[PDB]
């Protein structure tokens, strides 16, 4: 039941308790390990056992467990969901949840920071536009001038599931792909299905490489709309190298402010369907993934050339001397332009770090190594050398199914 | 499930594993809990043994297209009368080559299993004595160098019988560096070979004390306590490792030597124990200048290598660790190549590895793969295995880990 994760640079041994209280799955099985997929209402009945387990956690972390008020509380929301099948949260137990969301995202290497979340409640919101109006509040906070702040703004719960709320978009923030008459894609490809939506809902495509997409939104089980974020809120850094003055050719640039939108919270039962939240870039995930794969932006031969590197044999490590550079650009622009990035020696570091505070105050750190390991230079990095369980805590950040898949358009 | 399905989000190709029905073994993963970045996670008698052996025999005659025949039902009851009047069997030649292919087949973290039917076997189980054991393992190390020009190779050693007779190569790898530790806490060498390196001292080494002396080899045959053997010199070769701009990178003093030879793992075919069984393939560039030069508990030579090369190394965003990291890959490669031993970079092994998984979902219906493993450690995600969702499972026969002797053996004085 005790189980221990060696680090192999260090010697360190810790000892996790904490997966003894998961409830939910990991796709593995004592005969195969899916450690490398990516993806492997509630009735009443279902709810009050989630709602139960999730107030004990937070009359526990406020040191009122078995308290009168922790009862009456139990016994208020009992009442909630018997009369009206589901529950409201207060303000308090809203942040406390998303903050341990956060807390308990196996994947994230940044979540030294999680008690840090600054938590935007927009419950009250009822329509489209005032999603738009909370968005854009959102991305102006969180970027600050470019001194980023953590933040995550929390829209109406589902009620019957048909009247949920749901960011269309995979990032508040993201570029158009579109498919070419000569068989290629200009922009990001990544975003070619979404922008076809975006065109076919009536957005005017400005057909560029780098064009910031719309948000397109949904209110309350209706048909989603979009809106544009004003210009002037999107705060961008264009590319350059220190050293090699071509670089800035290439005409590259990416924003500042990754904001994740397509994702369902959980909370104590409850389901947030739109939730976007942000931070800040780790460097690799620009230089190495959005700017390297060739399913992406695809940019590594074009680099190599520019370089005049022998691109004749893999043998030369050509590819790998193009991406060193290509990442030390990235973090230079940014720092350069004073908006806030870190480079992956510094977050596996400050992870490595939250795991030993995490397994001394709360018994283990649930951590996925197949992404908290960096994209690039792996075994340089001290996460390389650590063992890691995953495991399932909630609240929780999830998946959930592309809203044009199930959206039932009412016209 | 009867269909699981891996994805690769490069190629959105989707494969269909059925393979993973046969898996035996248990992963340490369950339903609540993946293990799959712990290293390592968590003799038989008549009645487990015979259902292994038939297993495996169904296997054998199964691949030979002689299923069923009159020869499978013979070699059945020649074995099952065997283990009733012996407690164990023996392998026929055929089969011992046939299951030391397929444990290489079915080993999860070898990113070189396209190269897995070429394995030369060398049937070693009439060896009685350690010096038998030096003279078959002289043997190997010539014939798998064969000038630099390297050829995968196996020594099969005895299986094991009572658990008190055991034949093993207390090295871990036949060809290693010795490391010893310091007084002052520094220490010279490798630093992974420090407690074997002191045990060898106290068995009467002699140590020259430099920082690449290869290790004799600590041999035990039929249980009895391990004996020193020196390889002979001329059959070890080494590169030294140089830049094909720096010349100030040959100063740094390295070298390495050419064949990776793994002697301390245990190979388990039809239920049989096969505790020593050394096998060499060639090296991926990354074994040696990611892990072996730059991890911070083995050379640690990043440091040295980026004040040479004059980066700044104020701040970790300058990424000079990542700088260098590249140029000391560029030189391990250039060596070997340049010297002419086989060697193969990261780019030419994982995509090699991707069209041998391919293959192997088309023709037997999977290949099981351990991610953390294949992924090399630089450059993971400009390769496309970083990509390729893998499905691990325990096939057997088998390559295992088995704890290091010393702490098990029983000495005789
Ligand atoms: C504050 C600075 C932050 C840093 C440096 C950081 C770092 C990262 C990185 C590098 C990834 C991998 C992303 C990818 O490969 O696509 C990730 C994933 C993730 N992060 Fe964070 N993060 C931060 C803030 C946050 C916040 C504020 C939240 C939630 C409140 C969060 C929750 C998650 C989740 C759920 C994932 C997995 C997403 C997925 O499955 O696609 N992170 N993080
Ligand atoms: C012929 C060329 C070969 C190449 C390029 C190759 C490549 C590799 C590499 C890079 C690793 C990771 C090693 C590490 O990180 O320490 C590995 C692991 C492994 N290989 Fe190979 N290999 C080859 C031959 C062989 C042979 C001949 C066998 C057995 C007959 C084999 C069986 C294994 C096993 C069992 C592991 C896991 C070892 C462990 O857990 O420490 N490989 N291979
Ligand atoms: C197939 C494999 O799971 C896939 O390519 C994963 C690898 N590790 C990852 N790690 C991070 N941080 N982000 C990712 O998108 C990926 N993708
Ligand atoms: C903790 C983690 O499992 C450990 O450092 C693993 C990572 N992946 C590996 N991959 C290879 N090829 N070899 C290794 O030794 C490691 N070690
Ligand atoms: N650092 C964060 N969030 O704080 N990343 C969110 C995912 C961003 C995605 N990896 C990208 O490169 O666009
Ligand atoms: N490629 C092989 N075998 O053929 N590697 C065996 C392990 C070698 C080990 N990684 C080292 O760097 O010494
Ligand atoms: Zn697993």
């Amino acid at each position: 039941r005790f189980l221990k994760v060696k680090n192999w640079e260090t010697d360190v041994v810790l000892t996790d308790t904490l997966h003894l209280k998961s409830t939910l799955e990991t796709g593995c099985t004592e005969h195969i390990c899916m450690g490398s997929i990516m993806l492997p209402v509630r009735t009443k009945d279902q709810l009050f056992p989630l709602a139960k387990e999730f107030l004990d956690q937070y009359y526990s972390s406020i040191k009122r467990f078995g308290s009168k008020a922790h009862m009456d509380r139990l016994e208020e929301v009992n009442k909630e969901i018997e009369s009206t099948s589901t529950y409201q949260l207060k303000d308090t137990e809203l942040i406390y949840g998303a903050k341990h969301a956060w807390r308990n995202a196996s994947r994230c290497v940044g979540r030294i920071q999680w008690s840090k979340l600054q938590v935007f409640d927009a419950r009250d919101c009822t329509t489209a536009h005032g999603m738009f109006n909370y968005i854009c509040n959102h991305v102006k906070y969180a970027t600050n001038k470019g001194n980023l702040r953590s933040a995550i703004t929390i829209f109406p719960q589902r009620t019957d599931g048909k009247h949920d709320f749901r960011v269309w978009n995979s990032q508040l923030i993201r570029y158009a792909g579109y498919k070419q008459p000569d068989g290629s894609t200009l922009g990001d490809p990544a975003n070619v299905q979404f922008t076809e939506i975006c065109i076919q809902q009536g957005w005017k495509a400005p057909r560029g490489r780098f064009d910031v997409l719309p948000l397109l939104l949904q209110a309350n089980g209706n048909d989603p709309e979009l809106f544009q974020i004003p210009p002037e809120l999107v705060l961008e850094v264009p590319i350059r190298h220190p050293k090699f003055d071509w670089f800035k050719d290439l005409g590259l640039k990416w924003y500042g402010l990754p904001a994740v939108s397509n994702m369902l919270l959980e909370i104590g039962g409850l389901e947030f369907s739109a939730c976007p939240f942000s931070g800040w870039y780790m460097g690799t995930e620009i230089g190495v993934r959005d700017y390297c794969d060739n399913s992406r932006y695809n940019i590594l031969e074009e680099v190599a050339k520019k370089m005049d590197l022998d691109m004749r044999k893999t043998s030369s490590l050509w590819k790998d001397q193009a991406l060193v550079e290509i990442n030390i650009a990235v973090l230079y622009s940014f720092q350069s332009d004073k908006v806030t990035i870190v480079d992956h020696h510094s977050a596996t570091e400050s992870f490595i770090k939250h795991m030993e505070n995490e397994y001394r105050c709360r018994g283990g750190c649930p951590a996925d190594w197949v992404w908290i390991v960096p994209p690039m230079s792996g075994s340089i990095t001290p996460v390389f050398h650590q063992e890691m369980l995953n495991y399932r805590l909630t609240p929780s950040f999830e998946y959930q199914p592309d809203p044009w898949n199930t959206h039932v358009w009412k016209g």
